[PDB]
């Protein structure tokens, strides 16, 4: 297509996603409030669903169950701390290329099983709500006392073109490759939270496919540590998700078709269908691995650490599809699982690698025996887990709806208390004003305060003000002597009016604006809403915020250090998360520039013979051929007089690719023509605003 | 990417381009109504700029007039007859991949000297209208008389992802190579207008390079015919064209640094910059040609055929840049061309492959003569060919703006007369819901009157009534034999009415499709717009009508043979070029199957007990998984009953890829819920809606 041209080139359209042209619904349709009219005690027919077994895809011993909680985990266990990327939020499970991840097999069987009741409840549940609710249902039925469940998850229409899934060009490839995401000593590729392309966190079978429980330990360790989960919640998730179902192997692999964007149009949109042979029931193939983790795979007991993980020894086997596994030494007859159409057969059991790992790694060792010991708290720790494995890309609290919202505030939620509302807006904007802090330190602050917000998992933003907070008042982005002196007087300001810190922050970066429209002759109000809260360092976790620390922000033309991504990419990154138009992106850059608010104080892009005056010279600058511009070292640029030959300013590659890039520069030439100086500052006011207001879910 | 992986797939993002994230205009903003305000007289600036060279891209002589013909031309030169792709019509030549093509090296320094004129007259000059006038100017300044201009070209802001290119993977290779766009003997892949990828029309040095006026001439018909180009018009725009300016190949090419696509952001978004040597005025290096066709290039005359390539003879030479090209032999000194930057120095005279075939292809030959012998009509043939060159994509006249727009209605424009609008919409309704054509019959009808669409080049369309007119109402695909026992009814309603028999077709389409939403108990007035008019068969060119000839159309599930390309691939193309989102393209196939409007009255996937009735039932029985689907055939399945293994309904590719491609089958799911029923209706009623209203430029 019109380009494998030029592949180093920005992904723009990442930023022009889930359109008008693809959105089937009105334009005033909206999901928060037809959900709220959702009939919950839908849960009776999710239930029902369970023991409803259907021809064409049967269920085992007639319960959908362990297929159902599958389900769930996988969609959520998508996610990934570094950006927030992936998870069950958006449904994504039903579009490529998850739909067709050789870890999702038979999971479109999943998926299609629950369509009649997306079909009885219509707009009012999204496939992605109704993914993400379908284990948790599966759980309750089997026995399991569920934490809590929160409808919310709006639907999408297309991938997710925005998330990077991994280097290979080849699906589940060993480690030891070309296009390997692994480098120096086992070390995974940043981003990614799985150890391969096509996998969920982990190799059943081993690392690479090769049976040892230590060093799949190590693996499942870190995967999951880069899908927010520790040790104890790791263990818990592991045995209470193989306390139900079972492993399918029982067939010869390479039978089964094309998966599911890859089969023609007589599979009805499934995939890893056998045609060949039977491939349902006790005939099923999906791991490859076969045999179940307890002696009642159909209900929440302690049978996965209860005489199955610790009390029997385990060897290496093959099961009939090929796949390692691990089976126990003399079992009893009664543990042995029956056969999935006829209960008068008996199976086998298995231990995957990493299932054998609970029981070898030392760490784990130790968790697994308190769970084998205490099933309550192993219950109680399992139910929470599996709470936050299908929340923690929800984002706050408030948007969570449903009957089951657990009241508990958790951690992981980044609670904020409401704020006062009731406090007269323009006495905080005079004291701010009367201040003496400059239209630049006011920008910068909120700017900052505003930019660590990303849409994929929706953590970050102005609203709790926890920029006032470790470890956020120390970033070295953030300008943490700046950053004070800024708190100094505005946390005097809120104490003195009844507004909120965080409030605040926002209120004075519009004055900033304001007073910087005003000063090229411009009168503006700049939109605003009261209620953000200031959030307490308790309710605050330190570590899971270390994820939104901005190393990085082109919008402010600042670079921690050295990077092996190119600074517009990176620009392109933060864009995207913010929620950002490419139009929306240049005009900010164009904006921030003349106000005078890099990182440093540096001068890389002003190209304005007038800080603080919000006009459109970054463009009529940018866009005049009377300079030439010369690489003048590490992402610095000299802008020279083509006349003079002398260096009339200095810019960076953020800055100058808005002249470069053919889309962005079309942009660039819009609002540098003499007829848009309005346009560009109503323009840069709504983005401005876009960005101060996109954690705002409180509000209605 | 989020697909490499199945290439087969749909490119359905195709369907959502130009969309709300990517246009950066205010949604209220129409071009239309404010370049109508433009200062036209804005022709002192254009022609002024032809004379104010600028340092960093000097004009040839002081004059940049050939350079920004040779733009425009370019601009223009990229349209192609088969899809009406391609074209002048939207500025595409400011974006990938276009810009970057060899062909228009150094065009991207024209495109940079417009812009201070596109930055004085902003939002009112569309970046397409300035690079479409340019050359119109030009010539006008250098002394032709041209035939005329019209404004109303709006900008694109990305790349036309809808264009198919051609197959290679590298730039201007041999025709003899894989990946190859030639089969048989010399026989161009169809849709296609070029000789091989990068090139606009011909490769001037001669076929895969190897210099033979007669092989070149057949290349030169074959393009400029599939480019709506006839003998005469070729031979005069070829010498019309280089009776101005010249070739640049005056250094080693090799030291061109990357077209601007592949070039770093210190160049400014230009590319083909030479920084190892001077890379302009006489050191120009652009086609790698080197000289200029006449001794006078800054102006109009007859200097092209008048002693240069009929009166001195040619021999193949080798310019500086080792590039094929003819020069004269023994040329007087008054007759050579100065130097670009040196009125003193003489440089040298020459014509490419084409300019050759001119002269030795016999029946170019013939025409040449004339021109040579009669230059009133040479510049009068040359001057109409220009502008059509520069409006074959604009579409009606209806769309046309501007003081210089030529009273004469040109039969390329498909000319259509305003029909009236003052005859009483349902006493023309009530007639038609009194004879005796079905639901079905009024549909079809309509449908395939304005199936003809493409926004491409705004050609085709219910407005004119043409159906009527040969070849239309002869076209298999038209159902030949059911059009008159409609036309003839409606012809006598339209007589006896004072509307139009345009009008009338698709006024009684909305009555089938009134009737159809009645018996389905939906009660519903379909807008409609009175206005058509009748176009006769004199301003009816039967030979560039062949081109809109519906040989495939998904939406009545017609195949008129066996093709290459997949059904739904065709499916595709049409709803792109009818201007259809997916959301729409979906509705509409699930409406009209129901409607009973399969070409032939095949069932192929009525899927309904009740034909004829507005229901949302395709949907709900394609996503029905009580049943399976059996490949029964060429584009052929049979959908069975799981439970009693029988045959209920059939269908094609057309049909079940709504129910196998992902998203396809997510907005097919969505049409299926309980509580969509209605949506469905009033979705499908606009979709209709937009269709029938699609060539309406006529209106406000
Ligand atoms: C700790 C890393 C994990 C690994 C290596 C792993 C591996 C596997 C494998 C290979 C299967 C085979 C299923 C088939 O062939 O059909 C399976 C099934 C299953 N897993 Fe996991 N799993 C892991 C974690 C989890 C977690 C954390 C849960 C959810 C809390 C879970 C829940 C399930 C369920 C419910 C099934 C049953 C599928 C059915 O009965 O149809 N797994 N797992
Ligand atoms: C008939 C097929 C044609 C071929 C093979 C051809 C080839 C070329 C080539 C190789 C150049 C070299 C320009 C450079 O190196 O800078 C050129 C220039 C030019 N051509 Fe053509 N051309 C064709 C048709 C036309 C037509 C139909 C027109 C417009 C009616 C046209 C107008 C021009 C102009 C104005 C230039 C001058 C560029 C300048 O002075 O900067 N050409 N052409």
């Amino acid at each position: 297509s019109t380009a494998e041209w030029w592949p180093k080139a920005l992904n723009l359209d990442i930023l022009s996603q889930h359109d008008r042209k693809t959105n089937p619904m009105g334009p005033d349709f909206n999901y928060q409030e037809e959900v709220q009219k959702l009939d919950a005690a839908l849960k009776q027919d999710l239930q029902a669903l369970m023991t409803d077994s259907q021809d064409w895809w049967p269920a085992d011993w007639g319960h959908y169950g362990g297929l159902m909680i599958r389900l769930t985990w996988h969609a959520a266990g998508t996610y990934r701390i570094a950006d927030g990327r992936g998870g069950a939020g958006t449904g994504n499970q039903r579009f490529a290329p998850l739909n067709s991840w050789p870890d999702n097999t038979n999971l479109d069987k999943a998926r299609r099983l629950l369509w009649p009741i997306k079909q009885k409840y219509g707009n009012k549940l999204s496939w992605a709500d109704l993914i993400a609710y379908a284990g948790t249902i599966a759980y309750e039925s089997m026995g399991l006392k569920t934490f809590g469940f929160a409808f919310g998850r709006e639907d999408i229409w297309h991938p997710e073109k925005d998330i990077y899934w991994g280097p290979e060009k080849e699906w589940f490839p060993p480690s030891t490759n070309p296009n390997s995401r692994y480098t120096g000593d086992r070390e995974l590729e940043n981003p990614l939270a799985a150890v391969t392309m096509g996998l969920i966190y982990v190799n059943p079978e081993g690392v690479d496919g090769n049976p040892d429980p230590l060093k799949t330990a190590h693996d499942v360790r870190v995967t999951f540590a880069r899908m927010a989960m520790n040790d104890e919640e790791t263990v818990a998730l592991t045995a209470g998700g193989h306390t139900v179902g079972k492993c399918h192997g029982n067939g010869n692999a390479a039978l089964l078709g094309p998966e599911p964007e890859g089969a023609d149009v007589e599979d009805q949109g499934l995939g890893w269908i056998n045609k060949t042979q039977s491939g349902i029931g006790r005939n099923a193939v999906t791991s490859g691995l076969e045999g179940a983790w307890t002696p009642h795979p159909t209900q929440w007991d302690n049978g996965y650490f209860a005489v199955c993980s610790l009390n029997y020894d385990w060897e290496l086997k093959k099961n009939p599809a090929g796949a390692w596994q691990w089976e126990p030494i003399n079992p009893r007859e009664e543990d042995l699982p029956v056969d999935v159409e006829d209960p008068s057969i008996r199976r086998n059991l298995v231990m995957t690698d990493a299932d054998m790992a609970m029981k070898m790694d030392p760490e784990y060792r130790k968790i697994s025996e308190r769970f084998y010991q205490d099933p309550a708290y192993f219950a109680d720790v399992f139910a929470r887990a599996w709470f936050k494995l299908t929340h923690r890309d929800m984002g706050p609290k408030a948007r969570y709806i449903g009957p089951d919202v657990p009241q508990e505030d958790l951690i992981w939620q980044d609670p904020i208390p409401a704020g006062n509302r009731n406090y007269d807006v323009q006495a905080v904007k005079d004291r701010i004003a009367a201040s003496g802090l400059s239209i630049s330190e006011l920008v910068s602050t909120a700017w900052d305060s505003a930019r660590t917000y990303r849409n994929s998992d929706k953590r970050g933003g102005a609203n709790g003000a926890r920029i006032r907070l470790a470890p956020q008042k120390d970033w070295e982005g953030n300008e943490p002597d700046r950053l004070p002196k800024v708190l100094a007087v505005l946390e005097g300001i809120s104490a003195a009016t009844g507004a909120t810190v965080a409030d605040v922050i926002v209120l004075a970066g519009n004055v900033g604006v304001e007073q910087k429209a005003r000063a090229a002759g411009v009168e503006i109000v700049l939109p605003f809403a009261p209620g953000r809260g200031d959030a307490t360092a308790e309710q605050t976790d330190t570590e899971s915020f270390a994820v939104l620390e901005p190393i990085h922000d082109a919008i402010a033309t600042g670079s921690s250090r050295t990077m092996r991504q190119r600074l517009k990419n990176c620009c392109l990154i933060a864009t995207q998360l913010l929620g950002l138009t490419a139009p929306e992106m240049t005009v900010l850059i164009g904006g921030l520039r003349v106000l005078g608010t890099n990182h440093g104080g540096t001068k890389h892009v002003v190209f304005t013979d007038r800080e603080g005056v919000l006009t459109n010279d970054f463009f009529v600058n940018l866009t005049d051929m009377n300079y030439l511009w010369k690489p003048a070292g590490k992402n610095l640029y000299e802008i020279c007089d083509r006349k003079t030959n002398q260096v009339k300013w200095t810019a960076t590659r953020v800055d100058l690719v808005f002249g470069s890039n053919s889309i962005l520069r079309a942009y660039s030439e819009l609002y540098a023509q003499d007829d848009n100086k309005e346009k560009f500052v109503r323009d840069f006011v709504a983005a401005w605003t876009k960005v101060m207001n996109a954690d705002r879910f409180d509000l209605d």
